[PDB]
Parts: structure tokens; sequence; C-alpha cells
């Protein structure tokens, strides 16, 4: 038997708890590939899926982790055999179906990739779906003419998950980085990623009613929304680009078309949890050599199983700094 | 002397008058081509100039225009001489600067493109920003995906300026134009351009409380935004662009984030007004290649001076479909 955090509900009452439980191996669902897992992270989805569902989980008693990584234990697909590293993100893993908070998980051998050159199981999930979101932001920008020396990058959310990645990718491949938090304190945690400039988050939370404002950002991953982006909206430079990838700041987008009107901006979709298996493995070679892992390292933030519950709530709250590494072998 | 167009406003009141006037050479701004006008157009934002300014018109007596076609009369700029026939549209001619509503206009060489094969002055304005705009959306599209055989791409307000020309491209490139309108009555107007199916305006100029509908729409040409834009947005497939052209419905975008984040939508600003010489050519050799120039044809609207400040109210209320052609000579 092996441990895994378990989240029951109380259908009458819709409350649910979440607790590390001992399973068997016939509890997991059936599926191609048995990995013994070495490592998870927690997301901001994760923190959803401990708690309250945010109606990403439609059945109960759930395993949560969107991610895993760790060690082919059986597979009946050639692709992968027992002894290969692997890693998975996403693919409705940790929503759906029962994800990477236990020793042992069951997935499609479509759902995994091979644990690319450079990384190892750890430092994997210290990127998770968090930084490999970021990684997607970052060739979204550039595929649409971002390069370095025409302006301030911002990154939106700068000190969390998804924010330390894209701040540290993007200051390795020489930009200027803007990082927005509300915590003044996060200051030299985001200097040591390689931010460049620390933007108060008060300065940029709420809309104004100028459709347009003065022409600042070369570039944006938004790992916010809400509010924010809709404000952000209106201080890019003539025809950059704006990567949504987040919504803790709030669902709903109060924007106005004039900036994408009047200066050409994009708004470009960040999906990573169905991102097809050509498209995952460029992007996590880019990560092997555009994540400086010392930086990756300054990051991370251990944690057990028994910790799920608590670093789930914090996340909500915006109160986790960085990427936590889940070590469900400790 | 020649005539033109000319408002003046009545600065105390704030009010406006547009009326046919007779200038001489002298009367307008220097510039380095002085143009022998054939043709104008009357695009949205013409509208906004020849009535009330919209807050784009800084100094009156204004003639506003901001396209036209015609013959080089003098140039003191060795890329244009007497005789080349050349084409105007955006740089803020008709809004910063004296325009196209005149038998003879002054500008920039910089703002010129030679007339482009396979299209007459007369044919250049009937497409006019208008048109010009829609083969950038039909660009745009492209250039992130687009393809026949994936769905219908939907063309809001199909049946003014803008999203008559974009039907006609799309219907010519083989794809399957879905047409918004208000007017039942334009249907076969639609139907003739190519569009092969008709979407009712009312089904679709409201925000909804889900974030998320049924994916449908394979891309989007969007010439009317405000909250149909927030709706259409959620009715995107997975990995779909909706090209922003227009605000006729409306500055406002009262969107969510989810379907950037959940389904990798993009939103796609097209501003025509400043694109560069370059990408300019490009598109024009597009237009000339992709819109069919029978279809062209049964767009046009023939007018003259005159009719220009009801045809101005008009655009402003939607009254006016296909593409008006302004003979400034008749
Ligand atoms: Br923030
Ligand atoms: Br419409």
């Amino acid at each position: 038997m092996f441990n895994a955090l378990v989240v029951d509900k109380d259908e009458e009452s819709g409350k649910t708890q979440a607790a590390v439980k001992q399973l068997s191996l016939t509890d997991l669902p059936v599926g191609e590939v048995t990995v013994a897992v070495e490592y998870s992270t927690v997301n901001y989805k994760d923190g959803l899926c401990i708690g309250p569902g945010g109606g990403l989980v439609r059945k109960y008693p759930h395993v949560p982790g969107i991610d895993f990584a760790g060690t082919v234990e059986n597979s009946s697909d050639e692709r992968y055999k027992p002894g290969d590293k692997v890693v998975l993100t996403g693919w409705r893993v940790g929503e759906a179906h029962w994800g990477g908070y236990s020793q042992k998980a069951n997935v499609r051998a479509d759902w995994l990739v091979p644990l690319p050159e450079g990384l190892d199981t750890r430092q994997a999930m210290a990127v998770g779906t968090a930084g490999f979101t970021a990684m997607l932001a970052v060739m979204a920008l550039e595929d649409h003419g971002l390069t370095p020396g025409h302006g301030p990058v911002l990154v939106t959310g700068a000190a969390g998950g998804v924010g330390s990645v894209a701040t540290a990718i993007l200051a390795h491949l020489g930009y200027e980085v803007a990082a927005v938090t509300g915590r003044p304190e996060t200051a030299d945690y985001l200097t040591s990623l390689g931010a460049t400039q620390i933007v108060a988050r008060d300065e940029i939370n709420e809309t104004v009613k100028r459709p347009l404002e003065s022409e600042i950002w070369a570039g944006c991953v938004d790992a916010v929304g809400g509010a924010m982006l809709a404000r952000v909206l209106g201080q890019m430079k003539y025809g950059a680009s704006v990567a949504a990838v987040g919504l803790a700041g709030g669902a709903g987008l109060p924007a106005t078309v004039i900036p994408f009107l009047l200066r050409g901006v994009n708004l470009l979709g960040i999906d990573s949890v169905m991102q097809p298996y050509a498209n995952r493995l460029r992007a996590w070679e880019r990560i092997a050599r555009d994540l400086p892992m010392d930086k990756l390292e300054a990051m991370i933030r251990p944690a057990t199983l028994s910790d799920l519950p608590g670093l789930g709530a914090d996340i909500l709250k915006g109160q986790v700094q960085g990427r936590v590494v889940v070590d469900v072998n400790a």
C-alpha cells in the first residue's frame, strides 16, 4: 500500500475534506502506464482541487495534483518501459482524473513526456505547470516579434509560481523585466530572479476611464488577469502582445477594444492543459536551455503530502511565493 | 480653383457644419506630393470626421476623408513624379490632416503607395480603408493557422464596409463564411458575396453568464466590437483567433479571460492607420488577387462630394450597405 492525498465531499452539505490516506494499487483508475511518483508541486489550480473544487472536480473521492514526475513501474504501451523517467503536466490529470498527490499514478501513455535532458524529476516539478505555462507565454511573445532592447517586459503576479519562472527566463534571455507585486518585501527575491524594475500592484490593478495611457510595455506575461489585465492593455506599446495565463485577479475582463484597434495590440491565450506532444517537447527543451537551474533552485519551497491542505488554501489567497516541490515519498 | 468638402466648427456651441466649397491650391497645407484626387470613399471614421468629430479632429476648418486615390500632379520627392497613379489610406489623413474629400490633396511621399497591379483608382477606393482592414484581418487569421475545412469563419456586421470585403475575400479563398446582420432583408446581398450562413445579430449581441459556450467558429473578423465581441470570444473553437477591427457596437469590451486560458483563443488587434510601407504593399497585392473584382463591384454605391454630409450621418447609424465610391470630379 502507499500514501496519497484524498479529498472527500459531503454532498448534502457540499463541504470537502482533504487528508493523507493509504491506498492500494487497485484503488487507482486503470491505465496504460503506472508511475512510481517521485515529485509533484502546487499550482493555483491544485489549490482549487484540494479544497473547494472550483467546479473542476466532478468525481469524489479525488486524488488531486495536475503535475507529477517519476519512474515508470509498468506499461502496456511501447513508448514507455519500466525504469523510464517521465513527466506529467495537465491533460486534465488532477481534475477529471486522479493525479500526482500519490506515491503511484496511472495515466495514458499519450499524456507523458520523456524526462527532458538536463532536468531531474525534482527540477521538472520545480518547473511544473506554472513554469511550463511561463515558457509557453514567452514563446508566444517571441512568435509575435518580441526581442530584447525595446522596452520593459511586464510580469504581473511576479512573485508567484508562473511569475517567478517568467521573470527568470526573460531576465536570462536578456530582457528588462518589470515585476509586479502587492508586497514590497518580495522585491529582493524578485531582483534575485532577474527583475530590473519593481512595479507596485496598486499602481495598476484598477481600470481607468481613459481607454489609452502612455505606451510603456514591450510585452507582458499576465498571471493575474482581471482588472489589472484590462488596465495593462492600455499601456502596451504599439504592436506589443500580452500573454494571458492567470485569473487569480478574477475571471472578468473589463477591457475596451481601443488598444487592439488603435495600437495593434494582441491578447494571446496560453493553455497548458491540452498542449500537443510535439510542442510540449519543444517548450521543455527551451526550459532546459533558458531557465538557469540555480535560479529555479531559489524559487523552490519543499513540502510533503501532509502540507498540501495548508498550501492549497494559501496559494488561493496569493500567499505562496515561488514554486512548491512535493516529495511524495518523504 | 477646385471643390472640396469643408467642415466648420462653431466652438461656442461646439456644433459643426459640412459643405462643398471652392478652394485654391494655396489653401491646402504644404506637402511633398500634390495629388489630383480621382476617388475617395466613406469609412465609419469619415462619418465621425464629417459630423461631430468624435474627438478625432483638432483643427477646423477641416477637409475630411481618410482615403483617396488619383494621379500625382507635382512632387518634390523622387519616389513619385507627375502622372504616377497613387493610393492613400490612413496615416491620420482626414483626421490630423486635410484629406481626400477634395479634388486635390497634399501628402508626404511616405504616406502613399503606388496603385497596385490589377486595380484602377476607382477599385482602390471601392476597397478603401475598410477593405484594406479586412485583408489585414484575413492575413492575421492566416498567420495564426486559419485554413479552410475546419469550421465557419464568423464575420460580424457583414453587410457594412469591412464586413462585405471580408466576406468576399474569405468566400473566394474557400472558407465557409457565417455573416452576422440585424437586417434580414440583406441575406440575398450577403449570399451574393459568398456568405454560406446568415446569423442574426440578436442571437449574438449580448453577453451571457456562462464564460464558455459550445465551440463553433474557426475564426472571426469582428467589425462590431462591444458586447458582441465579448460574446463571440466564448464561442470560438480551441486555438481560434478573432481579428478585432471595429467598435460600431461600442468601445467597451465586457469579456472574461476564460476563453483565452481554457481554449488558447487569441484577440488580434488590426490597425490600418499606421501600417508600414512594406506590409501595405503586401496587403494590397493580396486584395488584387483574392477579392474578386465583380464581388467588389456589387458592393459599390456611387456618391459625390455633396452627398457626404448625409452619408456620414448614415454610416454612423449602421445605414450604409457595402462601400461608397466618391467621384470627387463628377
Ligand atoms: Br500582483
Ligand atoms: Br451585425
